[PDB]
């Protein structure tokens, strides 16, 4: 009883550092997913009013403090951009290792020739909107944030599935809905929460 039972019973795929988010030939520029997620996290403060000259963008809390660069009365409308985000995938395809601060992309090893996401690259894409910066690998994802007792989930959180959170990872919607990108050969996509496998804890990256 260790893993949700409906997918894979193995850790979910792990890659490593900052990867390379775009890559545009013509204009002969790349940039990698913290690049992305600066960029944007700068846009979101602007548009609060609230960009400061020593803002990077990235907008994370130290792991476990319940205070990050986004002031509170503005928690829930970051958390709901990210929402929104994450909702604008539905239908894109599962793609194992899939996905970056940009958008879907190709995955590895088996979802090499496949542009899609996975379940910590969609996690990662979301966040990204509001500055909130995460590792591609759901178990470094659960070492991130501020951890929640999963039986007070709350809308915008991020629930966590396997030994160290390593399995799998979603987006909790409220009432009893989560995003997930799920497995091979399916869509990003609304589905019920499932208990099996979760982990006793879920976490926050946005306060409100």
């Amino acid at each position: 009883g260790l893993w949700d039972p409906t997918l894979p019973m193995i850790p979910s795929a792990n890659i490593p550092g900052d990867p390379i988010a775009v890559v545009n030939q013509v204009l002969g520029i790349s940039a990698t997913s913290a690049q992305v997620t600066a960029n944007m996290g700068r846009k979101f403060l602007e548009q609060l009013g609230i960009l400061q000259p020593t803002d990077t963008g990235i907008t994370n809390a130290p792991a476990g403090s319940a205070q990050g660069r986004i002031p509170r009365v503005y928690g829930r409308q970051a958390s709901e951009y990210v929402i929104r985000r994450g909702m604008s995938q539905i239908g894109v395809p599962y793609s194992w290792g899939g996905g970056n601060a940009a958008g879907p992309s190709k995955g590895i090893d088996s979802g090499a020739g496949t542009v899609g996401f996975d379940c910590s690259g969609l996690v990662l894409y979301s966040f990204a909107g509001v500055g909130i910066k995460l590792p591609h690998y759901s178990g470094s994802q659960y070492n991130l944030g501020r951890k929640i007792p999963s039986s007070q989930m709350r809308r915008g959180d991020v629930i966590f599935y396997g030994p160290n959170g390593s399995q799998h990872v979603t987006i909790y919607l409220g009432n009893g809905q989560m995003l997930e990108a799920p497995d091979v050969g399916l869509k990003v996509r609304v589905a019920p929460v499932r208990t099996a496998g979760m982990t006793p804890y879920v976490v926050r990256y946005i306060e409100y």
